[PDB]
């Protein structure tokens, strides 16, 4: 059967690690207008280490999502007062599902977005990450368990290129369990475009 989506965005499980972070009191969610997005591939210990991307943000004048495995209380409570002052706009959440899954959506989500997953497997280190390590989309919408990034950025040929990739793999695929679940990260492509 047909759908009707045209602007639902991608979705994935994860709720905001703050209720601080929460903007639109009435329903209990966080809009952000033309957010940058950080993807980390690793727990997000002190905020020191992302100083420089936050300062650059800061300077920037746009909000910032941070999709990571988690943010220690520490580095949270740092995000928490200087979005609250409004040094700099922010929002924290988990990175969607677990294990090998994890890294390919965290993976589709910056092929959307136009981002780079900032992991120290490829060399990678937060403190000298960038703007352009950073995704963007229209907008962002979290609230208690949800995540929608809607618009992403990312250039059309690369994310049908990723969209591509998946159907091999379900092609490939031994089980229906995997090919649903390969099914569903299209799906989740789909309405982030």
């Amino acid at each position: 059967i047909v759908l009707t989506g045209s602007a639902e965005g991608m979705q994935f499980d994860r709720g905001y690690l703050s209720p601080y972070f929460i903007n639109k009191p009435e329903t209990g969610a966080v809009e952000l207008e033309s957010p940058f997005i950080l993807l980390a591939d690793k727990k997000i210990s002190n905020i020191r280490e992302m100083l420089p991307v936050l300062e650059a943000v800061a300077k920037a004048g746009k909000p910032l999502l941070i999709i990571a495995e988690d943010v220690e209380g520490e580095a949270l409570a740092t995000l928490v007062v200087n979005t609250m002052r409004g040094i700099v706009k922010v929002a924290a959440v988990k990175a969607p599902g677990f294990g090998d899954r994890r890294k390919a959506m965290l993976q589709d989500i910056a092929t959307l977005t136009g981002g780079t997953v900032i992991s120290e497997e490829i060399g990678m280190e937060l403190e000298k990450a960038t703007l352009e390590d950073l995704g963007q989309a229209k907008r962002v919408v979290i609230n208690k368990d949800t995540t929608t990034i809607i618009d992403g950025v990312g250039e059309e040929a690369a994310i049908q290129g990723r969209v591509a990739q998946i159907r091999q793999q379900i092609e490939e695929a031994t089980s229906d369990y995997d090919r649903e679940k390969l099914q569903e990260r299209v799906a989740k492509l789909a309405g982030g475009v």
